[PDB]
């Protein structure tokens, strides 16, 4: 397993994958991650060629700071937990390389019909990012997944989007 | 040349170049093109194998219908030029072709840091960004802030998309 913290190398790897014609499943996650995000991994396993997990807890979905602090950050026990289920990559970037000057100015996406602008503008970022054929999300977060499918449908992500039961 | 008017058509396009891995470029257009435009689509062949030129009036980014409908709709002249310069795609969608649900609800893209007008621009340009995943695209630096509107939003977004100024 290859784990990737900088967008650089993340977009060498990205290209090395499309030269060598991978077929590419996303799981994005904020990390802490429980047997029940292998329903994700498992079904883009299947989905896919090569499986990347992103793992970055995103502060624009937070609306309390307390609550961004307290979210438990696992990264080492993650990975493990990644690499016994077979996943190819992991992206686990940094904050400031994420929101190069904060989330405050950063470009937004908003989904008509700051949690949800949050999430919407971390997936678009994680989907320009990663250019997967597929990404799998929980149905769980049933207000999330449709954000995704309407996100796609409306800005023209050429991504099929798998919600996992 | 060909021209596109359809997603799914384009996405067979587009998926063909992907996978034959030809560099491609493109130019964002509202068509009625003149030697500026003609500029943008020099620069754009001189930087690329393949390039698409995207013709369309963009209704999100005009705060009037008065002016939306006023604007020049110069298809064939587009095209003639556009062949000339031996451009690869076209694509010119109607405007229920890309915005089938309206422009009202749909996602847009706002970059901080007329009222509408730029929301308008950021939203078309990640769109076609997104449709058409160039690796490199022209505009113009007459339109100053659209420029670096467009700049900061591909740095933000996390498009890896070389964007290139002209005259
Ligand atoms: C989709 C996601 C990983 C985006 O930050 C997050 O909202 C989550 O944990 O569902
Ligand atoms: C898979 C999951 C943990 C992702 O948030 C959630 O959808 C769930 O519990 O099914
Ligand atoms: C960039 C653009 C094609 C977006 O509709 C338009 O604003 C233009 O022609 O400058």
């Amino acid at each position: 397993m290859l784990i990737i913290e900088t967008l650089p190398l993340l977009r060498q790897q990205i290209r090395r994958l499309r030269m060598e014609g991978k077929r590419v499943a996303l799981v994005p996650t904020m990390g802490n991650l429980h047997d029940g995000h292998m329903k994700l991994v498992d079904e883009a396993k299947a989905r896919a060629d090569v499986v990347a997990v992103s793992i970055f807890v995103n502060p624009m979905q937070f609306d309390r700071p307390e609550d961004l602090a307290r979210y438990p950050r696992t990264l080492q026990e993650d990975c493990e937990k990644l690499n016994k289920r077979k996943v190819d990559l992991v992206f686990a970037p940094s904050v400031k390389e994420i929101y190069p000057n904060g989330t405050e100015t950063h470009t937004y996406v908003d989904v008509p019909g700051g949690h949800f602008r949050g999430v919407s503008t971390i997936v678009s970022k994680l989907f320009n990012l990663v250019q997967p054929d597929i990404a799998c999300f929980g149905e769980k977060d049933f207000q999330q997944l449709a954000l995704i499918r309407k996100m796609v449908a409306d800005m023209g992500f050429d991504i099929e989007i798998v919600g996992v039961p």
